DNA sequence: CCTGACTCC
DNA sequence: GGAGTCAGG
């Protein structure tokens, strides 16, 4: 039981300067992507608008774009892109409900309004997916029904909205939402919609050259193994590993033997096949996704590839990168780094800038666990125990002994006792609590600790040492983000960001602003907050990413 | 569609 | 510890 409009044309009392807002993109990936339906309720009643002639009405795209009209919505950076596409700014975005439900619980996986809604029992919308449908049968339905979810969702926000603020408020998070992550979605629109220039030609070149090289790779491997597999079969390569050559099993997982990378390094002295293989894995990963996956999502006419930073998924705080994801670009072997060749700026006499944090979670355990010796350290400006790693996952790691592994680890935190100390604390505290928080106060709540299952408790208890370390630095190069465009735009430098990778951030600039983004950048990032410790950032630029070294 | 590869922070 | 994509099955 819900009344609500369907107009033929935008009226004056569905522009009022308070309303929730829905503009429907129902294709996962916004870019370039069909608006199917627009939603507005407020003070006045509830509207539903055909985008062909809302979008195209001067009058409701010039309060789209006023930034004293306030908004209500659920994901807004989506709506925000698919109206960059549309040649529409939108403005005035004062509440985003998906990203309220990541900060009150980023373990719910809030990714429709209907799951925000259950989080305070409003019932009254249902789930994107039951008015959509899955993969295949996945469908706009008839204007009617289409129209009455908008309306639902949108109503929904605007009931929704207080509650949420409400529950922030008695966390302390609501500046984490209103100052911090709001903020950063309309920085992450704007980057997104930019997008990264590709140079194709030079990517398609190295594709040819590394099929070569895969086949070359691939024949000795057969000629090694005494016979041909599908080599990017892990149980194909078992058995031939396994069986036919009869190396040492050393791990198995509930499907097999394990080929991991890890277990065949420690098999070289037994057979010279395995680092052929490795090799083989290697090449065959940067062909198909740091080639082929790569140049599938390229968009031909301006060659740019528009990334997705999915901000409200992580359990930590950090964003995610897909389709493509452009945070796991290689750049540790040579051979795969010269993958970054291809990536250039969007401009001829533009170079690529990139900064990166030195050691920041390293940093954060010196500043939250107030060690001396480790603040110490740092001030002088002189990683397995951030993991919570144990003797045996170290002993594997650097192949030493176990021994040896639990002796560095013993050593370690008796040389470290407040980092000892803050181990024990921040899980004590996270059984009393059942929530562990960062430095901006962002949560994440761990039911499991407790457990009487030791692998269960375990892995608990290792979130609540990690969280508050890397959720940290999320915070903080989220807050480094939002200053630093505010430092460019008063400048007027032409400047922008196109990425960030966890701990750094990659921008595109005329070669002349170069001498002032080395002081702006750096310094931004490094007075982003105030710890015990200094933040310490490093940068570098060039012609492609990969000369940004 | 899941698992186990390789990739980053 | 935190992520995404890919091929095989
Ligand atoms: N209503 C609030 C209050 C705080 N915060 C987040 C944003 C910044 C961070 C700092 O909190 P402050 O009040 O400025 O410092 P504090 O009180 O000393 O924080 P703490 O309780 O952790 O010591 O917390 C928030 O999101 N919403």
């Amino acid at each position: 039981k819900m009344a609500f409009t369907l107009a033929d044309r935008v009226t004056e009392e569905m522009l009022a300067d308070k309303a929730a807002l829905v503009v429907e993109v129902v294709e996962e990936n916004y870019h370039d992507a069909p608006i199917v339906g627009i939603a507005v309720v407020n003070e006045h009643g509830r509207f539903f608008l055909r985008p062909e002639t809302a979008l195209a009405d001067p009058q409701f795209v010039a309060w789209l774009g006023d930034e004293t009209k306030k908004k209500s919505m659920f994901d807004s950076k989506r709506a925000a892109v698919a109206l960059k596409w549309k040649g529409i700014e939108l403005c005035g975005v004062s509440f985003d409900l998906l990203l309220a439900a990541y900060l009150l619980d980023p373990a719910q996986g809030v990714d429709d309004v209907a799951a925000a809604a259950k989080m305070k029992q409003y019932e009254a919308v249902r789930p994107d997916e039951a008015v959509y449908g899955k993969g295949a049968k996945r469908a706009v339905p008839d204007e009617p029904v289409l129209a009455e979810h908008l309306v639902r969702k949108a109503a929904a926000i605007w009931e929704l909205e207080r509650p949420f603020l409400d529950e922030l408020r008695r966390n302390e998070q609501d500046r984490l939402l209103v100052e911090l992550e709001q903020p950063l979605s309309s920085i992450l629109a704007e980057m997104e919609f930019a997008g990264v220039k590709v140079d194709t030609k030079r990517l398609e070149q190295m594709g040819k050259e590394l099929a070569e090289q895969l086949g070359t790779v691939e024949q000795r491997i057969y000629e090694l193994a005494g016979q041909e597999f599908n080599i990017n079969s892990p149980k194909q390569l078992g058995v031939i590993l396994f069986e036919k050559l009869q190396l040492p099993v050393l791990k198995k997982t509930k499907t097999g033997y394990s080929t991991s990378a890890d277990v065949l390094e420690k098999l070289a002295p037994y057979h010279e096949i395995v680092e052929n293989i490795l090799h083989y894995r290697q090449l065959g990963k940067l062909q198909s996704t740091y080639i082929e996956g790569l140049l599938k999502v390229v968009r031909p006419a301006t060659k740019k590839v528009h990334t997705i930073f999915n901000q409200a998924l992580t359990q930590t705080g950090r964003l995610s990168s897909t389709e493509p994801n452009l945070q796991n670009i290689p750049i540790r072997l040579e051979e795969g780094r010269k993958i970054r060749q291809a990536f250039v700026p969007s401009e001829s006499d533009w170079l690529i800038f990139a900064a990166d944090y030195s050691q920041i979670e390293l940093r954060v355990l010196a500043h939250i666990a107030e060690d001396d010796n480790l603040m110490e350290a740092f001030r002088r400006d002189l990683y397995g125990i951030v993991y919570g790693i144990s003797d045996y996952g170290l002993a594997q790691n650097l192949n030493i002994s176990r021994k040896e592994a639990a002796e560095f680890i013993e050593r370690y935190f008796e040389s470290f006792p407040g980092v000892k100390r803050y181990m024990e604390n921040i899980v004590q505290e996270a059984k009393q609590k059942g929530y562990v928080t960062t430095l901006l106060h962002r949560r994440r709540y761990l039911p499991d600790i407790t457990s009487r299952n030791f692998n269960v408790r375990s892995f608990a208890e290792r979130m609540a040492m990690n969280t508050p370390i890397q959720g940290s630095a999320a915070d903080i190069i989220k807050k480094a983000m939002i200053d630093l465009n505010a430092r460019l735009k008063e400048e007027r430098l032409q400047a922008h960001l196109l990425l960030q990778v966890h701990d750094e951030l990659i921008l595109e600039a005329p070669k002349e602003e170069m001498e002032r983004l080395c002081r702006l950048v750096p310094e931004v990032m490094e007075q982003a907050v105030t710890l015990r410790v200094p933040l310490k950032v490093d940068y570098h630029y060039g012609s492609t990413w990969y000369d940004a070294k």
